[PDB]
């Protein structure tokens, strides 16, 4: 139609432009459940004088900062961070906070109640990607193969942020490619041999980190020798 009203709202769909539930201050304060899964208050309120007061509320009465709810708020206008670790409560899920400076006033709520925040929980989904339990956002080694020139697949991975001893070390499910370690260095990225590989042989090649940390391994399934035959 010559509305062109709903095309728009497509349009204006895909910028994905949030940032709204404001009040007389400039609350933010939405419910996001965080990459580690977790839930998140967070309003703005850019001014903390005198009053100025946040009123942290749950299920119709007002609670306190502590350990089922920690409050850190770090007076830089008083930008509010506050978050929840999981439900464990009674069940109940439900805070308003009502924040006013000086005389103004302003109130905001949020609900995640077992019915509701399964309902966040999806949206968390995106977050909830707790696979990666350590790496995150960025990893820093990667696997690589090329087969060179004589049909041998030349393992590697490329190294990044890390000072301990040396990065990497090549396995296969428990079968450590044992090669010289820190006596002839080795550093930075690491290219080995495999000349010819073998159904019996492949799989998945290794690559694992032993720092400051505990460990980290992560590589894909390796296949050569299958390809080999059709040379």
């Amino acid at each position: 139609g010559s509305h062109m009203e709903e095309e728009m709202k497509r349009l204006l769909a895909l910028s994905q432009e949030h940032k709204f539930p404001t009040v007389p201050t400039k609350s933010e304060l939405a419910v996001e459940i965080l990459e580690k899964g977790q839930v998140r208050f967070w309003m703005q309120a850019e001014k903390l004088s005198s009053n100025a007061k946040v009123s942290y509320i749950f299920n119709e009465k007002e609670i306190f900062e502590g350990p089922k709810y920690k409050m850190h708020i770090d007076r830089n206008t008083g930008i509010i961070e506050m978050f929840m670790e999981k439900l464990q409560d009674e069940d109940e899920g439900t805070y308003t906070f009502q924040i006013q400076d000086g005389k103004a006033t302003g109130h905001s709520t949020l609900v995640l109640i077992g019915d509701v925040y399964k309902k966040l929980q999806k949206e968390a989904e995106f977050q909830r990607q707790e696979w990666i339990r350590k790496q995150g956002p960025h990893f820093a080694e990667y696997l690589s193969w090329e087969v060179t020139g004589e049909s041998n697949v030349l393992l590697k991975c490329k190294v990044a942020n890390i000072k301990k001893e040396t990065h990497i070390v090549w396995y296969k499910d428990e079968r450590e490619i044992s090669v010289d370690e820190k006596h002839d260095f080795k550093d930075g990225i690491c290219t080995l041999l495999i000349t010819e590989f073998s159904k019996k042989d492949a799989g998945f090649y290794e690559v694992i980190l032993k720092d400051d940390r505990g460990k980290d391994k992560s590589r894909l399934k390796l296949v050569d020798e299958a390809f080999q035959d059709l040379m």
